[PDB]
């Protein structure tokens, strides 16, 4: 959907990304109201290859319609700089946005966030879609606290960017099938991530030294004051063989059902 330029208003350079600056702007459009946008640029100086690579997660942004996945506005494509325009999502990524407010926010709080990334995950698995880079950094987060699912691509990885290995289902490091089921470990490093409020998965752990663990059978460890129903959840979703893990519909159904019964994340380890 080729936004016409006029209509667009770039009000202040927020971030960083892959090919050149993230802004907040506005958008106008004849008979609508106005509206925030995130705007992505891709100024002169780039190659044919470059550009595409840019275009393409508009493109793929384009396919999906649902609250927890992020939401195209429009691109600019017949003019220059190219751009790509979204919903604003006001506070963010997730990682960043739990270490600044390190434990300022409630279990309750934290599971509504994974439960709205999880139903983003369940509609892009039965969409066919694989993800494959799910980490909390690839989170959004707008003022209400909505989770969203960004960064979307169908390259592939450099080994077929680097494949992000403490992310990676073991199988998917070792043989390159990615699956929903690989993107379901992702999901439990991602639970993990929200319930230690944005450390990093592993710490100082070396990316062989992560591998090596795994197949060693270690897993990483409750948060402090973790639940330990969220812990064995994040588990069930770690187990070796793929098949054996809860594909999204269930995820969702048991966070749903932690919500409704609150007293059951009481339980923490000593
Ligand atoms: C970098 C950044 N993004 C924010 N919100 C975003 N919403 C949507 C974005 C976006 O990337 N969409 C998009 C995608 C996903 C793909 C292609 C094209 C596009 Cl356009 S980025 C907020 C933010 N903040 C800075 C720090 N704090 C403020 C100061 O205290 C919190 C807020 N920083």
């Amino acid at each position: 959907k080729e936004i016409d330029v006029s209509y667009v208003k770039i009000e202040e350079v927020i971030g960083a990304g892959e090919f050149g600056e993230v802004c907040r702007g506005r958008l106008k459009a004849p008979g609508k109201k106005e509206s925030c946008v995130a705007i992505k640029t891709l100024k002169g100086g780039y190659t044919e290859r470059q550009r595409r690579e840019f275009l393409s997660e508009a493109s793929i942004m384009g396919q999906f319609e649902h609250p927890n996945i992020i939401r195209l506005e429009g691109v600019v494509t017949n003019s220059m700089p190219v751009m790509i325009l979204t919903e604003f999502m006001e506070n963010g990524a997730l990682d960043s946005f739990l270490r600044l407010n390190d434990g300022q926010f409630t279990v309750i709080q934290l599971v509504g966030m994974l439960r709205g990334i999880a139903s983003g995950m369940r509609y892009l698995a039965e969409m066919s879609y694989v993800h494959r880079d799910l980490a909390a950094r690839n989170i959004l987060v707008n003022s209400n606290l909505v989770c969203k699912v960004s960064d979307f691509g169908l390259s592939r990885f450099l080994e077929e960017g680097k494949i992000p290995i403490r992310w990676t289902a073991p199988e998917a490091i070792a043989f390159r099938k990615f699956t929903s089921a690989s993107d379901v470990w992702s999901y439990g490093i991602v639970m993990w991530e929200v319930m230690s409020f944005g450390e990093r998965p592993y710490w100082d752990m070396s990316n062989q030294d992560v591998i090596n663990a795994i197949e060693q059978d270690y897993r990483l460890p409750p948060p402090p004051d973790c639940p330990t129903s969220l812990h064995q959840l994040m588990l069930d979703c770690w187990q070796k063989d793929r098949n054996a893990r809860p594909r999204f519909p269930q995820i969702v159904s048991a966070l749903d059902k932690m919500i409704r019964n609150p007293a059951s994340l009481k339980i923490v380890a000593r």
